[PDB]
């Protein structure tokens, strides 16, 4: 039943990027798979930890909108095997090939990462670093969330970050309501075809104002078809005060909605 894979087994292929703790290779374990590496050399105390932590976490998991776990091995390296997306990031499309969506398939995208969030949240599980780049559109009509190397139940990324995150207010920021905010982000990205604060090219400038509270996402930038009840959502999601913002299954049910309503 345990989740191992005997040393020898995975085949790695090409490097293609990074993710928590670690490096993300193509590669070939029962088909194609994704594997995440958390090693070198011989692991610290630290990414040992790290890696038992996401292990544990996804092994929790079974839902289409979850990235499928399929194994860990130990013996080559720490390391992590999940299913194969062919497509890319949300992130990727959004802001490097800059495809464009639908409006109706920009609210299932919408839709189904809110379907995965609940799910999560559910199980009393919190992502902590939901974004556009750990969004995966699978044969681009599925959204698998994935990358739990910092899940609950040198290094930042932020523009996704909510305000009490931002500046440690106390050992827990984090909260079902601080994933709420990052999905905040991503109906903004989704709507607007743009990353946050576009307009103000200094890194800690944002850093600072989105603690404060002097910045927040220019929701003006909402393309013109965004449903009202979209934008509203969005505004809720991104609430400053943590506790006005909506739990998942209202988002959902607020997507599955303004969506019935939306094919006119
Ligand atoms: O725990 N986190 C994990 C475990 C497996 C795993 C795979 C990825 C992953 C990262 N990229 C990026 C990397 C930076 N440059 C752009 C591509 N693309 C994927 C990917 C995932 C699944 N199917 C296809 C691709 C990320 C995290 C984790």
């Amino acid at each position: 039943d345990d989740w191992e894979i005997p040393d020898g087994q995975i085949t790695v292929g090409q490097r293609i990027g990074s993710g928590s703790f670690g490096t993300v290779y193509k590669g070939k374990w029962h088909g194609d798979v994704a594997v995440k590496m958390l090693n070198v050399t011989a692991p610290t105390p630290q990414q040992l930890q790290a890696f038992k932590n996401e292990v544990g976490v996804l092994r929790k998991t079974r839902h289409v909108n979850i990235l499928l776990f399929m194994g860990y091995s130990t013996k080559p390296q720490l390391a992590i095997v999940t299913q194969w997306c062919e497509g890319s990031s949300l992130y990727h499309h959004l802001h490097i090939i800059e495809t464009k969506f639908e409006m109706i398939k920009l609210i299932d995208i919408a839709r189904q990462t809110a379907q995965g969030m609940d799910y999560l949240h559910a199980k009393s599980i919190i992502h902590r670093d939901l974004k556009s780049n750990n969004i995966f559109l699978h044969e681009d009509l599925t959204v698998k969330i994935g990358d739990f190397g910092l899940a609950t139940v040198l290094s930042g990324s932020i523009l996704w970050m909510a305000p009490e995150v931002i500046r440690m207010q106390d050992k827990n920021p984090y909260s079902f309501q601080s994933d709420v905010y990052a999905f905040g982000i991503v109906l903004y990205e989704l709507m607007t075809g743009q990353l946050p604060y576009s307009n103000i090219n200094n890194r800690d400038q944002i850093i600072f104002m989105v603690g404060r509270g002097y910045l927040s996402p220019d929701l003006s930038k909402v393309r013109s078809n965004c449903p009202k009840a979209m934008k509203r959502l969005m505004a809720e999601c991104l609430k400053k005060k943590r506790d006005e913002r909506p739990l998942f299954p209202q988002i959902l049910a607020s997507i599955e909605l303004l969506a019935r309503s939306l094919p006119k």
